[PDB]
């Protein structure tokens, strides 16, 4: 349809893509997790596999437009390949991430973006004691791989992981799940790097479907 | 041949591709499933693997042509990469979908499209009790990942899953399989999203071929 | 090299690619299978894994040239991606096909093409009884995914599957294997679709002292 | 922003890419390892799986700029695909490396580059005796695949592998881990080749988190 | 530096790529193997996994240059994607080959090319008896997939497989390894095809690393 095609052409076909954030022009990315399933634990390797949706939000001036000039369009869907996306990376993964959903973002006229890819990830986690009442706790940090806090900052809208889509008949049940902004330093570099620490306490489900 | 070459050049060379549906120009996608095989169950991870053909139909004004101007061509096969396709997604997969067939669509002169890829998918399903007379029931929802009901609506032509190509010597026999349109909300967003709920009841095959 | 470079340039840079067959201009694809190895059976999922070569042949007028104009070149090898290839698909696979060879076709001056990829495929097959004298029978159909018999017809040169390269120390011995043209229908469409039915009878190979 | 866009355009859009080092113009690559986890040992195949971050540094004249001409920009992040990178290779791997992080480098105005990809690698290692107090030692060499020491020299900044991020609840604990420059020869060619020898001594962890 | 950029531009930016050999202009490809490890045997499927480096050499007139015109450059490294490469294929593989090294070749001013990728391959091999003194023998043939002996003449410089980099603590020790040229015919075609037969006799390693 005509106005949207016009908008996309104007946004994407007449300027260099945004070169990412800088010290002079930093960016804050909002992160939120929807934990869908703990699929698998491996006690011989201390890896656990999660399926989650990773909600990402940020805003770029270069993605702004006046809806009046585009038939009142206030937002649109577009392939995530058409726009800059933050290098938010799980820091304790053991396998490359597996993408389970289309990668398509929603862009709004004020230059804000929402992007929520579904992912399966194997990560470092010792599941010893998962078949007990107390269960086990594991944690996983997410943050920019390459940008320090001087270029990319992070925040969560809530410290409570969204569990409203958690698979009720998973082999594992969630005792608690939080997502908390933290600061980290790595050996390579003097500067502070921001992460969101996903902390999940869980155990083998012993009630519900399959259990009598 | 010559006329088809002209038609494909005229449709695919001279205009921007359809930017997807919008609130002002929504799209209805028709879905239907042909369930070919339940291949595997995993009771240590509560994952089940299906092979199915997913029939998708939709119509675009931008894909219309006058057959009179193209040697009376009324339809053609074309690579799915050549056209917009809907982002219909299984919401409870645990691995990336595996495509088992070419991805080629049929486009008709009225702009309607038929596209039927074969896929293998692992999804969240507790198979406990599958080896019993009563079997087990699992459900899997399919819908747009990024578009609400305001942009993409779904429908089925029948609520019965097509079982006429179901593998007769599968480990698992199908007791029932339905596909039903429904409405869902996710935490990220306040708008209604539409899905098709695929509900399959099954058990270990204990009769037929290989059972004397 | 020079003559061949000119031929490939002239064939592939001057006109749109063949858009595939139509009712007005159908195409017949010849298929033949060489079974190399039954690698694995899985009795917990009823899947069997085969390694085979699939010989495909067809002919397109748009691939014709006069050898006199190209230093008497009568055929050439080229990447299969440079030409149209038919969408011949195993209908009962359970995993994406794994290609084990380069995908390069031979094109002949009369427009005929030969293309023989090596593939490993997992497919739907109940292996119960494979460890018995009678063994087991499994079948796999191959045909176009999207074209009916009005656009793509199939044929074989023989109904005898080529077993001359079958791995002799396989876990499984082949009793027989046939490849036969058939007509099939599927729910989506009312038109006849053509396939080649590959039927393999096999059993465990237990005897062998190297 | 504007100045960075100018800089990237100038560096990347007007000259052929650096064609790699030569005898006349050799390059020294500094290497360092951050060992994050020994994930798995396979005693039936003598393969061991590591997760590590591989820190690579080098300097090119062609990547220099005057910060004064570019709004006082002194460094920037850019996709590793935008620049030449060294073909540093694990010589005893048994599976293709799996990349676990974005591949983005930092380029500084003096032409220096820092690139630190996270990787999972299976390599040749006999883990017999890992379950004892003395543990086992394995070695893995890293070097250019195709350049001799006439074109690529290697250096470490320290002979101590960085263990500050080692996963505390790994199945395996590290007894020692060193990284040492060496000079090796291969049958194909007569020239001196340079490697970095990663030597890890480790055993099954039987103390700490998960142990009471 | 400057001279190499000139050379690569001159070689790669003006003429069509070599279209492969023909009967009128056949090509000799020299093959040699460096056997690094027998990683795994599978007695359930009769597959064995090897790691080897496959040394390939051939010469093209179109890759020649006068060193005098290019600052005395007599050879250079270049991505294998920049040049034509022969379709040398393992004939009894059971999985797609996995590449373990960069794919970069060395081109010399006389037009000759050296290219040595490291690979892991699963192939057809019955390992029954590998745990004995006499061990077991398996053979794997390599040759062009599509070119007969009239287009590609395969040669070896030696029938001795290079064992100088064989992993000393492999599960399997090598008793002998030879590489032998032979003529094959395939049912499809009347022409002779040339292959190299890699024949490896091996057994379970019962002495070496530890083996106290
Ligand atoms: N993410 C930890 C390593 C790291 C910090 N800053 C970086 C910049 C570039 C890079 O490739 C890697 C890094
Ligand atoms: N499908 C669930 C998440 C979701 C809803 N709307 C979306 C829009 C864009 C996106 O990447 C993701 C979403
Ligand atoms: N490599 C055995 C089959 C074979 C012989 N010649 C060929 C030519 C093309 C092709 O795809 C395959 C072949
Ligand atoms: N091959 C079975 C499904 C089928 C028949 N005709 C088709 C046309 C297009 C398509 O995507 C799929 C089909
Ligand atoms: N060091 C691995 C073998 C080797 C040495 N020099 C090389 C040059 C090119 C190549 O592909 C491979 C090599």
């Amino acid at each position: 349809q005509a106005n949207l095609m016009r908008l996309k052409s104007d946004l994407f076909n007449r300027s260099p893509m945004y070169p990412g954030p800088t010290k002079d022009d930093p960016l804050t990315v909002t992160l939120g997790f929807t934990l869908q399933d703990i699929v698998k634990v491996d006690s011989s390797t201390n890896e656990v596999d999660l399926v989650y949706w990773e909600q990402q939000r940020w805003k770029l001036n270069s993605l702004m437009w006046d809806p009046n000039e585009y038939g009142n369009i206030t937002d649109f869907r577009t392939s995530a390949a058409d726009i800059w996306t933050p290098d938010i990376t799980a820091y304790e993964s053991t396998r490359p991430v597996q993408v389970l959903s289309p990668q398509i973002a929603v862009v709004t006229h004020d230059g804000s973006v929402m992007f929520i890819p579904a992912q399966r990830l194997s990560f470092m986690c010792d599941p010893t004691g998962v078949d007990s009442e107390e269960g086990v706790t594991c944690a996983l940090t997410f943050g920019s791989w390459v940008y320090s806090g001087f270029e990319i900052d992070l925040k969560t809208d809530t410290d409570q992981v969204d569990l409203s889509s958690y698979y009720a008949s998973s082999k594992y049940e969630i005792l608690s799940a939080t997502q908390t902004r933290q600061v980290q330093h790595y050996s390579c570099c003097p500067e502070p790097y921001i992460d969101v620490n996903l902390v999940v306490k869980f155990r083998e489900r012993r009630a519900g479907n399959g259990f009598f």
